[PDB]
């Protein structure tokens, strides 16, 4: 909460939560942190904000629906991050967000929750949220480490078969930086490889990382810990930038 | 040729030559150009062995067989990689080689033939060269806007249909270091994107890098008149540090 207004506000019809941190109008970052539907750790979720916060960013974190506050799942941790982004684009001028520069960024299993949200945000999150598509476009997305867990899925109701983010790349899905380990032993790269393919085929587009960075957990540990830059941060950064 | 020893040397039984600028023993960079089979761009292939050669590096580059030297090319590029590769490990004590860090650099097409030698070095290279095939590892290898041409292929008489690299990837295959560009509308990544899946899938270890560069020829060109550094470049030395 470094000499920033920090906001925190409820979202509706979900126990979902946002937290900001707000300094023309600038873009605007929403961290979708990792936990594996369990818990959200808040620490790697604020540290996440600040590192783009300190780039001219305004930073969010979202706080999205857990195992223990419904289950199954479903997917109502994407839903989450569509009322998050529409609230960030209703509420843009109070907080000097430049409302067509709203990116989310997800981090272990929110990457996952990312990667769903660029593929469904037009089609089934909108018409499950009753907005306007319009209002759920995210700007571009970002996808750090990101992890698919079968805890995510089963109005509208997808068991784990067909959230295959992959599969359901589609021409509204929007622009995609993705960085992650090519040598966690338990977690070979090869899904964000095949969404890359499927990015690059559907020619959404994109800048793919796959670093030689160790374990999903210490990759991620070290992200947070240690980015004050990262390289990863470096190229999010310049991507970010190149693409306004 | 930077106040360094240039040295140059015609590989045995080829047309092919070698250009070499020397500084315990140190790693060695043999850089395949570009070129389209057509000639070799020397400006190109010197720059980038003296981005390596300022960083510790004993730098070569190789003017392999063109379509202009024999028609069909065949894998004779690939083949004469593996003639340079042999000469670095015979001579390495004079030259200061450390014979267990030789690792060839290719680019544009060069990035194919290098992409073929980690495939074939232990096999099919070893016998063409009747070299054993230890004399033949690539320590690493290194692609930069790796590209295909049909114009590479037809002892060992394998068509362009079976010289999808690919394809090839066994055991043998060494730590692979790539980078391209995501958004060249008429070469997509596609073809990169592949072959990482394969030394994924074979578990090979690999870093995978595909930005934003532009077309493949501008993207080069950068990279050679423009890495004094350049993203790749330190992300390529790190890889290569840190697999030591």
């Amino acid at each position: 909460f470094q000499g920033m207004q920090v906001i925190k506000q409820k979202l509706t019809a979900t126990c979902a939560q946002l937290t900001g941190y707000l300094h023309t109008n600038l873009p605007a970052i929403i961290i979708v942190p990792g936990g594996s539907y369990t818990h959200i750790p808040v620490a790697q979720a604020e540290s996440l904000a600040m590192a783009f916060a300190g780039h001219g960013y305004q930073a969010f974190y979202l706080e999205y629906t857990l195992l223990t506050d419904q289950q199954p799942l479903g997917l109502a941790p994407v839903l989450d991050l569509g009322r998050a982004v529409n609230l960030l684009r209703q509420h843009a001028a109070e907080w000097h967000i430049d409302p067509q520069q709203i990116t989310p960024a997800g981090f272990s299993v929110g990457g996952h929750i990312v990667a769903l949200y660029n593929d469904y945000w037009a089609t089934r999150v909108a018409t499950e949220l009753n907005v306007t598509p319009a209002m759920l476009k995210p700007n571009n997305v970002v996808l750090g480490y990101p992890v698919i867990s079968p805890l995510l899925g089963f109005t509208w109701t997808p068991t784990p078969n067909e959230l295959a983010a992959d599969q359901h790349v589609n021409s509204d899905n929007q622009p995609t930086f993705i960085w992650t380990t090519a040598d966690d032993p338990i977690v070979p790269a090869t899904n964000t490889l095949a969404y890359a393919t499927a990015l690059a085929t559907a020619k959404i587009p994109y800048e793919l990382h796959v670093f030689k960075h160790g374990p999903h957990g210490l990759a991620l540990a070290n992200a947070q810990t240690a980015w004050k830059v990262a390289h990863w941060l470096t190229l999010a950064l310049e991507w970010l930038a190149d693409n306004r």
